[PDB]
């Protein structure tokens, strides 16, 4: 190809190195878990081609013999394009591992019909709908917004370590467990770093474009750096309170070129000076230039009282004992 600054730069020494393909590796038995140990409730989110349920299930835990759980599954009106889309999302859970930030896999049934997925189950719901419902409280503390903030970032530092982009960070997938602890949901949209290159096919059809970078929207490149501008684009809704980004901004050609020629929101309410900083970071128009998820956990850690980083660690340590 003769228009090299098309070309984005690729990264192979030898032979003897491969990329480990989630998709690619063995379903792990163990995961399995017999339908008939498993009652399905109330909906928690639907779509017109799937859904989340709640559920309960007796003998998924020795700890918890009849325990609360949260299920993922298809409707009758998906087709086999949502069918392997679940599949794939169940491979890159998988493999993961567990994290205290993330909603953890429980199990799946996978041996008869279609595709459930068992999360663990978050009494408080998502983000969203927890801020909508505290609005005149806060007017919640200050504080919790910005343990939010901390727990959202080691959760996407911990994506990121697995070479996962979640490409579809957004207040709505964040959700809160019963100590105030925060955790990142939907993989549906998730996709390995070596994805589009290595098996080319793609097209998912509606997009989150305010949450999404220039470059994800223009040129379809979906890397951690274009998740950090989505965190950024999370801390403005936590820190609205659970307000819509760009407010009153149809997407059009004048939204796009709005965002291209370097447009970003202004300050939120009950953002502080050095908050808002953070997401001027995070929206940075060349990617490289963001910063990483790891610088931000240590910035928002000094926003915090110096007690929570040890408390935070504790937590996290008894959550893998
Ligand atoms: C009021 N309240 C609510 C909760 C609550 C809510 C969850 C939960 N979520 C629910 C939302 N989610 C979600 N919704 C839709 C999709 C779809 C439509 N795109 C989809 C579904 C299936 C499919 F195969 C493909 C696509 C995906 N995911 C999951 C997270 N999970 C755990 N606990 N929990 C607890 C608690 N109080």
């Amino acid at each position: 190809y003769e228009i090299r600054w098309r070309v984005i730069e690729s990264i192979p020494d030898g032979h003897e190195y491969i990329y480990v393909d989630p998709m690619q590796l063995p379903y792990d038995s163990r995961w399995e878990f017999p339908r008939d140990g498993l009652v399905l409730g109330r909906v928690l989110g639907s779509g017109a081609f799937g859904k989340v349920v709640e559920g309960t299930a007796y003998g998924l835990s020795r700890s918890q013999p009849v325990m609360k759980v949260a299920v993922k599954m298809l409707k009758p009106t998906a087709r086999s394009s949502e069918k392997q889309a679940l599949m794939s999302e169940l491979k890159i859970m998988t493999h993961l591992g567990p994290h205290l930030n993330i909603v953890n896999l429980l199990g799946a049934c996978t041996k008869s019909g279609p595709i459930y997925i068992i999360i663990e189950y978050c009494f408080y719901g998502d983000l969203v709908n927890y801020l909508h419902k505290n609005r005149d409280s806060f007017l919640l503390t200050l504080l919790d917004l910005l343990s939010f903030t901390y727990q959202v970032a080691r959760g996407m530092e911990f994506l990121a370590s697995k070479n996962c982009v979640h490409r579809d960070l957004a207040a709505r997938n964040v959700l809160l467990a019963q100590g105030k602890i925060v955790k990142i949901c939907d993989f549906g949209l998730a996709r390995d770093i070596m994805h589009d290159s290595n098996y080319v096919s793609k097209g998912s059809t509606f997009l989150p474009v305010k949450w999404m970078a220039p470059e994800s929207i223009f040129d379809n490149l979906y890397t951690t750096l274009s998740d950090v501008w989505s965190y950024g684009i999370l801390l403005w809704e936590i820190f609205s309170l659970g307000g819509t980004p760009y407010p009153g901004m149809m997407v059009d050609s004048t939204f796009y070129n709005k965002i291209k020629s370097g447009y970003r929101m202004a300050k939120p309410d009950h953002a502080t000076s050095e908050v808002y900083e953070i997401m001027v970071k995070c929206w940075n128009s060349e990617p490289e230039k963001r910063p990483s998820f790891y610088h931000l956990s240590e910035i928002v850690e000094n926003l915090l009282p110096g007690q929570y980083k040890k408390s935070y660690e504790k937590i996290h340590l008894d959550f893998l004992k």
